[PDB]
């Protein structure tokens, strides 16, 4: 039943609870442990309590996927269509309608509304449920929102937490209150293991045999520890007997069950039935992140965590606090916008945990390097027009290169696709084949203008899912590309920049993409080696340049499956980067 199972919850008992503190406390910070409910419940509850009459409650959760994963299920339980009552709105996804009372979000949004009204009028209640996964993004938000509540004192601030980090959060937001929504024993090594990996291994290997059934979840490092790991379990089992249960083992990088996984896989799964939980912890990790991953096996029953590490280093060696995650890139961003609210000094400024000098010195000098900041580091006119865009800054800066060059066309059409996941299906059985049509697409200059190629020729053949099927191109991706390319055309249009055509003129094109994507050049070494800060990267063999020579080239991405990979290569000449990326590479006249 839906009532059944949302009173079945723990947060329901504490329900009536809820709604007093935050009427009372105007911040209100909120511990939850997993499986407490408290993402989907207390939104509901503020609005059964008549909180979205004069206003909306919104919610952000850490990632894109997470608040598209809550909205849907919030939907059913209020049982109504998505999108009408409760919506979630993500980058180039704003699933909301006027009859919008609950609205879930990823930080990056919420800071673009903040920004349009630093005063959230359209908002009653806005709540961030990132108590793990923290980021400076969320960080940034904190200090905005302790202004904003300073001058809309209606509004109501929840804020959720880790136990470890619940105490600071409390200091730090003008002592208020914090509210608490309430089995496995974890196990230690004497000596600190020489050998993580070995460690980890035999203690899969003596659970599995040596243990009643539950399944076996493990965290590794890097991928070659990954791969190693799965060819001597296999090894060992294949040795062990046929008697022996069969350990069914899959790795994951974002009978018995043993599942491995990476850190970027951790935050990102909430795989049920397994009693077990294999800690190296070591990426050296915290006390709240060991917490957590030790809860992880009492999700379905009972269960036992190992951590490859003395107890002295889990109260010694290991901060409790949460240190939050930085990406240079969403840094970038978020400096941007906080320059576009016309707050610089970034020195005075409200930081709950003050991020690094380096962090923010290398994104300002990024920013200034793309041109949006001057000498001063003051916001340019480019800066504020970079602004308008809800997309990482090389990005916005090509769109509005493009412009100049006569070209905004085809590059709306690139910039849509960079943001896909798959676009080509591979089958093992049939990979030769697949690999056969998708050079049909691949371009001389490199894989951005061979990403044009597909998408004109799916416009030709008017969009169709058989001609996607004949070429093994992802037909959903593709209509997410379009999906996206409309919305970029719209805001280009809204602000004074046109769309122009130049009839892939791939010189004014790739010299588009060197405004921005300039930081992420390599030449090739007797693989290649990256100009910026001279790491050796080497072309994927997917690339539609990788059998061909090609001196200099840009990337969009830098993945590590195994190795540095640069993912999305075109071959560029060298004056491009002195001339449209000025003033990094103005080593010239």
């Amino acid at each position: 039943s839906i009532k059944e199972q949302r009173e079945s919850l723990p947060v329901f008992q504490f329900r009536d609870q809820i709604i007093q503190a935050v009427k009372d406390n105007q911040i209100l910070i909120v511990v939850g442990e997993t499986g407490s409910g408290k993402t989907t419940q207390v939104t509901q509850y503020l609005a059964e309590a008549g909180f979205t009459k004069y206003g909306m409650i919104g919610c952000t959760q850490p990632r894109r996927v997470a608040a598209v994963s809550v909205a849907k299920r919030v939907a059913e339980e209020v049982g109504c269509q998505l999108g009408q009552e409760v919506g979630y709105t993500i980058r180039f996804e704003d699933v909301t309608s006027p009859a919008t009372k609950i609205k879930y979000m990823t930080d990056g949004m919420l800071q673009r509304e903040i920004l349009m009204d630093p005063d959230l009028k359209r908002y009653s209640v806005i709540m961030l449920d990132e108590a793990h996964e923290r980021t400076i993004a969320t960080d940034v938000l904190f200090a905005l929102l302790k202004k904003t509540v300073k001058r809309r004192p209606d509004l109501k601030v929840i804020v959720t937490s880790a136990t470890l980090d619940a105490e600071k959060f409390s200091e730090y937001f003008n002592s208020c209150p914090i509210f608490t929504i309430p089995p496995v024993e974890i196990l230690y090594s004497r000596e600190p293991e020489p050998d993580y990996l070995e460690a980890a291994l035999t203690t899969v290997m003596q659970i599995h045999l040596t243990e009643p059934p539950g399944d076996i979840l493990v965290f590794l490092t890097g991928q070659e520890e990954i791969d190693t790991a799965c060819e001597i379990l296999y090894e060992r089992m294949k040795a062990l007997g046929p008697s022996v249960p069969e350990l069914i083992i899959l790795p994951i990088y974002s009978s018995r069950k043993v599942v491995i996984a990476t850190n970027i896989a951790e935050t990102s799964i909430t795989i049920d039935y397994i009693y077990y939980v294999v800690d190296p912890g070591f990426v050296p990790i915290s006390q709240a992140q060991a917490n957590q991953r030790a809860g992880r096996a009492g999700r379905t029953g009972p269960g036992k965590c190992f951590r490859l590490y003395t107890e002295a280093a889990y109260q010694s060696e290991m901060l409790p606090t949460t240190i939050p995650d930085i990406q240079r890139q969403n840094l970038a961003n978020t400096i941007l916008l906080l320059k576009a609210m016309g707050i610089n000094d970034l020195l005075r400024f409200d930081f709950m945990d003050p991020p690094p000098v380096n962090t923010m010195l290398t994104a300002l000098e990024e920013l200034y390097a793309l041109g949006a900041l001057d000498d001063e580091g003051l916001l340019t006119r480019l800066g504020r027009k970079m602004a308008d865009f809800p997309m990482e800054p090389s990005l916005s800066k090509v769109l509005i290169a493009s412009v100049d060059k006569g070209c905004s066309d085809e590059m709306v059409t690139i910039v849509s696709m960079l943001n896909l996941q798959q676009i080509f299906y591979r089958p093992k059985d049939k990979q030769q084949q697949a690999d056969q049509k998708k050079a049909k697409f691949h371009d001389p200059t490199g894989d951005h203008l061979t990403l044009l190629n597909v998408y004109n020729a799916w416009k030709n053949s008017g969009y169709s899912n058989a001609w996607c099927f004949e070429n093994y191109i992802q037909a959903r991706a593709m209509r997410r590309a379009r999906d996206v390319r409309q919305q970029i055309v719209k805001i280009m249009e809204r602000h004074r920049h046109p769309i122009i055509s130049c009839g892939r003129d791939t010189d004014k094109i790739r010299q588009a993409l060197c405004a921005g994507f300039f930081r992420n050049t390599a030449r090739k070494d007797p693989g290649y080696k990256t100009l910026t800060e001279g790491t050796p990267v080497y072309l994927h063999p997917s690339s539609a340049l990788f059998g061909k020579q090609a001196e200099w080239v840009l990337y969009h991405e830098l993945v590590l499956t195994t190795k540095e990979y640069m993912h999305f290569t075109t071959a560029i000449e060298p004056k491009w980067l002195v001339e449209a990326a000025p003033t990094f590479f103005k080593l010239a006249p």
